[PDB]
Formats: C-alpha cells, sequence, structure tokens
C-alpha cells in the first residue's frame, strides 16, 4: 500500500455486467465526419512529407513528443493515477503540453481512465475493449456512452483533481487553448519560423501529427488490452506489447500497469522502452518532481508467482530497475 492517498482507480472484481443485454449503440455523426476527416487530412498530410523543409519534420516530432508527456507524465500518471508529486513549473509546462495533445481536459481525461481502472472490461469502462477493437480504438468516441460510465464513474472521487486550481483553470479555458496549441501554433511557427507552405504546415506539422499522437494514445486502448504477454496477471486483458511502449513513450506495458496502477513508471523496469518514466525522473533531479511511487521488487514477484502467466521468465533481472 504505497499510495493511500487515493484509491479510485484499483480494479473492482465485484463489478461485473449485470444489467440485461446492453442498448444499441447511437452514433453521433458530428464527431464520425470530424475524425473522418482528420485521418484524411492526416493521410494527406503523410504523401506530402517528402515535400518538407527539415526542419519541419523536427518540429513535428518534438511537437509528438510534447503531446506525448502531457498524455503520459501528465494526464495519465500524475493526475488519473496521483502517482506523484509535481510542483507548479513542471505543473504548468504539463498542462500545456497536454492541451497541445487534445484528448479533452485533465478533469474529463482522468474520470473517463479512472473509470477505465476500476470498472475495466465492463459497460462502466469507457473504452470496453471486449466491445471489440474498433470500439476501443477510436469507436468509443463516435458514439454515446453506456449508462454505466456515467453511473458507476460518477460515483468516483474526483475531489483532488476538482481542488486543484491549475487543473481547473485549464477546463474553464480549455476550449481556446487546444485551437492555439493543437491547430493554429503549430501551423504558423513551421509557416514563420523556417518558412514551410501553409498546405505543409497544416497536414504535416498538424493533422498527421495530431494524427499520430491520437493513434499512437488508441493503441494503448486497442492494442494493449488484446495483443502481448501477460507476465504479471493472466487474470486481466492487459498486455506488454512492446511496439505501443515505444509509440506511446513508454505507455506499453498495459499489464504491469493495470496491476500497479500507482506505480509511477507504468513498468516493471522505469528506463526500459520508457521515455516517459525517464523525463520524470529527470524533472526528479531538477527538484520539480518527487515522491515517486514504484513498487517493490518482493510484492512484483510474488505476484507474478500468484496469477501470472509465467511469460516473465524470460525477462527475469535484465535491469537492475
Ligand atoms: C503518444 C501518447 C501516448 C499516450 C498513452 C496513454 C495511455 C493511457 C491508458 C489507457 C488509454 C487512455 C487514453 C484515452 C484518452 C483518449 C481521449 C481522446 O483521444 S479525445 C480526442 C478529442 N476529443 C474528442 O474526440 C471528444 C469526443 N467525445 C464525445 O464527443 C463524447 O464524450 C462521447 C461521444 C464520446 C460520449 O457522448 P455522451 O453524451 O454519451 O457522454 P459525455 O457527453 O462525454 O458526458 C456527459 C455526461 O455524462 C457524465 N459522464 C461522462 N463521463 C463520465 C465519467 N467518466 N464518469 C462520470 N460521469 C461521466 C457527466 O455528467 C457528463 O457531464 P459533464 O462532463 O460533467 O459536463
Ligand atoms: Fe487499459
Ligand atoms: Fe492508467
Amino acid at each position: 500500500d504505497i499510495r493511500p492517498e487515493m484509491k479510485e482507480d484499483i480494479h473492482d472484481p465485484t463489478y461485473q455486467d449485470e444489467e440485461g443485454p446492453p442498448p444499441k449503440l447511437e452514433y453521433v455523426w458530428r464527431n464520425i465526419i470530424l475524425m473522418v476527416l482528420l485521418h484524411l487530412g492526416g493521410l494527406y498530410g503523410i504523401i506530402l512529407v517528402p515535400s518538407c523543409k527539415l526542419y519541419t519534420c523536427l518540429f513535428g516530432i518534438f511537437y509528438y513528443m510534447t503531446s506525448a508527456l502531457g498524455i503520459t507524465a501528465g494526464a495519465h500518471r500524475l493526475w488519473s493515477h496521483r502517482t506523484y508529486k509535481a510542483r507548479l513549473p513542471l505543473r504548468i509546462f504539463l498542462i500545456i503540453a497536454n492541451t497541445m495533445a487534445f484528448q479533452n481536459d485533465v478533469y474529463e481525461w482522468a474520470r473517463d481512465h479512472r473509470a477505465h481502472h476500476k470498472f475495466s472490461e465492463t459497460h462502466a469502462d469507457p473504452h470496453n475493449s471486449r466491445r471489440g477493437f474498433f470500439f476501443s480504438h477510436v469507436g468509443w468516441l463516435l458514439v454515446r456512452k453506456h449508462p454505466a460510465v456515467k453511473e458507476k464513474g460518477g460515483k468516483l472521487d474526483m475531489s483532488d483533481l476538482k481542488a486543484e486550481k491549475l487543473v481547473m483553470f485549464q477546463r474553464r479555458y480549455y476550449k481556446p487553448g487546444l485551437l492555439l496549441m493543437c491547430f493554429i501554433l503549430p501551423t504558423l511557427v513551421p509557416w514563420y519560423c523556417w518558412g514551410e507552405t501553409f498546405v505543409n504546415s497544416l497536414f504535416v506539422s498538424t493533422f498527421l501529427r495530431y494524427t499520430l499522437v491520437l493513434n499512437a494514445t488508441w493503441l494503448v486502448n486497442s492494442a494493449a488490452h488484446l495483443y502481448g504477454y501477460r507476465p504479471y496477471d493472466k487474470n486481466i486483458q492487459s498486455r506488454e506489447n512492446i511496439l505501443v511502449s515505444l509509440g506511446a513513450v513508454g505507455e506499453g506495458f498495459h499489464n504491469y500497469h493495470h496491476t500497479f496502477p500507482f506505480d509511477y513508471s507504468a513498468s516493471e523496469y522505469r528506463w526500459h522502452i520508457n521515455f516517459t518514466t525517464f523525463f520524470i525522473d529527470c524533472m526528479a533531479a531538477l527538484g520539480l518532481a518527487y515522491d515517486r511511487k514504484k513498487v517493490s521488487k518482493a510484492t512484483v514477484l510474488a505476484r507474478i508467482k500468484r496469477t501470472g502467466d509465467g511469460s516473465h521468465k524470460s525477462s527475469e533481472n535484465l535491469y537492475f530497475q
């Protein structure tokens, strides 16, 4: 019990789907067209990529990287799971980086996630993997949420995020933030700083980039809940897919993370394909993050022995941490 600070992300196994047949999905047509156009505009930006100035590509990667941290170190580990404490400067960089990533504000992000952990693979899970790959990748954003999500998730404590002034600052002014950070500024910066043509900055440095931060994130719900190993808990659906960790800068050890949702590393190994933990460990070094809550090797090993599927004994002691 390394974090009794909060407890609204611990898996509740007593909950199961027991409300009769699931109501039919309700399509939301505003989202469908935008998500279509986006992945078109992202796809069109791909054929444009060879005709881009070098700085435009690097800027895109940096922007992909910064938005990544705004979700992995920011929304996921700091605010949804409370796995460490951050000082004002880092939290300001994170709250901006989050706004470039455009995955709703932080209060609405963590609520959907805190429900995803507690009520995983149920109708109260906002991206119920058991509905299918498409649903949990992008489809959950195109149809209405099961009443279980609203009902059960509404009973989760969000007092901590309610009582943080910076998370609520984002919430109040989120609409102008995302327009500036996700679409306007990463288009005008390449357009001015090194003269990338507007058609390229819009479709490479914005639509493709956002489409790649978007899809890289959705792979943690779709792929990580189907393909991979289960060294730590064979009884859940979260997996250790290494590719996911690569694109999602560390959040690919979903089987560990769903078992140990309080570990600040989201993984057994601190720096292994986990650029996010590395970043978090640098802020630690600079005195802007402390109380990095990692799980003891005895608790992990005993948990592998209990509910593990036994694939771990091909990674047993390959890094110190
Ligand atoms: C490279 C980085 C890698 C990162 C790796 C991360 C791994 C982390 C671990 C695992 C993965 C986590 C990643 C998932 C996050 C991805 C998020 C995005 O990508 S968003 C893209 C842009 N934004 C949209 O596209 C919005 C589209 N969504 C919508 O339009 C609606 O939300 C929609 C259609 C999905 C649902 O429609 P409805 O009307 O049925 O539900 P509604 O409108 O959202 O909520 C209304 C009321 O329902 C309650 N309610 C909803 N959700 C609740 C909850 N979770 N708990 C309690 N009550 C809830 C609340 O009362 C809420 O009202 P009140 O928000 O307070 O004003
Ligand atoms: Fe998950
Ligand atoms: Fe999580």
